[PDB]
Formats: C-alpha cells, structure tokens, sequence
C-alpha cells in the first residue's frame, strides 16, 4: 500500500495533454490514470474519474477539448477504486449526471471504501449514489451512441467492461474500455478481498480472450501503451489504437502473472 500510494502522487497525477484518441472516444486523463469523454449527439459521457486530489485536473482537461462539464449526462464507471472513483461524488453533484455501474460493485461506491480493506481511509473516496447498476449484457444509451456492459470481476466485484462500436473511415470498430485484470492490492486466499475473488478473475480471463476487440481501452494507460500510440498518431496514417489482437495477448498476460501472484500469496500463508 506504501508503494501504490507513493505511485498516486507521481504517475498518476503526472499531466498528459487530452487528445481525441479515436471517432467519439477523446483522452483526458494524466499520464498514468486513464479518464474518457465520449462525445454523443446527446451529450457527453464520462469513463470514470482519477484520484480524489486530481478532479480539477480532469475537469481541466474536458476543457482543453472544447467540452462541457456541464454537459456530462451520464458517468461510467469500470471498477470501483479510488482511482477511478476520486471525482465521482463532486461532478455528479455539479452536473446532475447518473451514475451507471456494475451491481457487485454498489456497495463500493456508496461507502467510498476498498473492499476486504475497509479501515483504510487511504484508499478511502468520496461515497456516491448509483443510479444505474448494470448487469451483464445491458445496453447504455445516450442519443447516438450505446455501450454494452460486460461482467468481468475479479479486480473489483463488480468490474465492468464496456463496448462500444465506432467509426474509422467507414468501417465499424468494436472498442473495450476493459476493467482491469491486475491483482494490485487483492487478497486472493488467507482472507480473500471478496468470496469467489479466484474464480472471477479464471473466469475473466477467459472471457476476455473470447471477445472479438478492435480497440483495447483500460483505466490506465499502461492497459493498452497509450503513450506509444500516442506518439504514433499522425493525420494520413493508420489509427494506432486499433490492433485486435491486444486484449487476447493481454489478457495472457495477466493470466501468467495472477497465477504468480497466486503462488505468492499462496506461500505466504504458512506463517513462520
Ligand atoms: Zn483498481
Ligand atoms: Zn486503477
Ligand atoms: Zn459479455
């Protein structure tokens, strides 16, 4: 916990300058906390948050775009941690936005605590009312634009990852803004984080690798490595964000190093 703590105040409140990143998706977050707007006909969404410290700083970044805080109609959330819930409480009370998560996650969000950690007002945010809690496969919609929310917990009870199509040239791309599969600061076994915490995670591996994704999106930046993507980008050449094999790859990924971490934490049961 020292050593995450120690990352909130370096990467994670570290500028990045917002950019549209493909169609309708635009970055605002910083340099180590993934935020989105997404544009509607309708108004705008939000895809989570940052830190509790770093509100105006997104609320800043909306700004360097053009947009309108003022017309966030809807908040997303991916998983319910501090660092994606920080702003939560303060922009749905300034806009009079909802606020759509995953039902496991419920709890999370309306005491403002980490789970299996609840004493720990480090990891503490601003508690916030849901308005919305999704299920798998429920569609979320404003004017033009839907997104369909997928189950996948393990890092979070109720970790959501959210699909949307989008437009490049003229072909539809299927996007994920993926949840997070890391196992960061979760108990696996001893005292679990939450009853079932091993399943969900097997079970969200698999399913992420079984998901035909055109876009891989996460809620830092280091999910999808933005910041190579990002330096990429140049008008009249390919979209750098859009590689489809990502997720599966990714997914492996967090496989391999889970049952690391498992094996860890497994060992480290028999007290000496
Ligand atoms: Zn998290
Ligand atoms: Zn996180
Ligand atoms: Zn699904």
């Amino acid at each position: 916990i020292k050593d995450f703590l120690a990352v909130a105040m370096k990467k994670w409140t570290a500028p990045f300058e917002p950019f549209q990143l493909i169609d309708n998706i635009y970055y605002v977050g910083t340099d180590g906390i993934a935020v989105y707007v997404i544009k509607t006909s309708q108004g705008l969404i939000l895809m989570d948050t940052a830190m509790p410290q770093s509100t105006g700083m997104i609320k800043d970044n909306i700004a360097k775009l053009g947009f309108k805080v003022a017309d966030i109609k809807l908040i997303l959330n991916t998983h319910a941690h501090l660092d994606h819930t920080g702003g939560f409480a303060e922009i749905k009370k300034e806009t009079g936005a909802q606020l759509v998560a995953g039902e496991r996650d419920k709890p999370l969000l309306e005491g403002g605590y980490y789970p299996g950690d609840e004493k720990n007002e480090d990891l503490a945010f601003p508690a916030v009312k849901v308005d919305r809690a999704v299920k798998e496969g429920d569609r979320v919609t404003l004017g033009d634009t839907t997104l369909t929310a997928h189950a996948t917990p393990g890092h979070s009870p109720g970790c959501t990852s959210w699909e949307m199509t989008v437009k490049d040239g003229k072909e539809d791309r299927e996007v994920l803004f993926f949840c997070s599969g890391t196992v960061a600061l979760n108990r696996l076994v001893g005292q679990p984080t939450y009853a079932g915490i091993v399943d969900d995670y097997r079970a969200t591996f698999a399913k992420a690798k079984a998901m035909k994704i055109d876009v891989l999106l996460g809620p830092h930046p280091e999910v999808y490595g933005m910041q190579a993507k990002r330096a990429e980008m140049k008008d009249g050449a390919p979209n750098p964000f859009i590689k489809p094999g990502e997720l599966v790859t990714y997914a492996t990924s967090l496989s391999e190093d889970f049952d690391k971490q498992l094996a860890k934490q497994t060992a480290a049961l028999e007290k000496k």
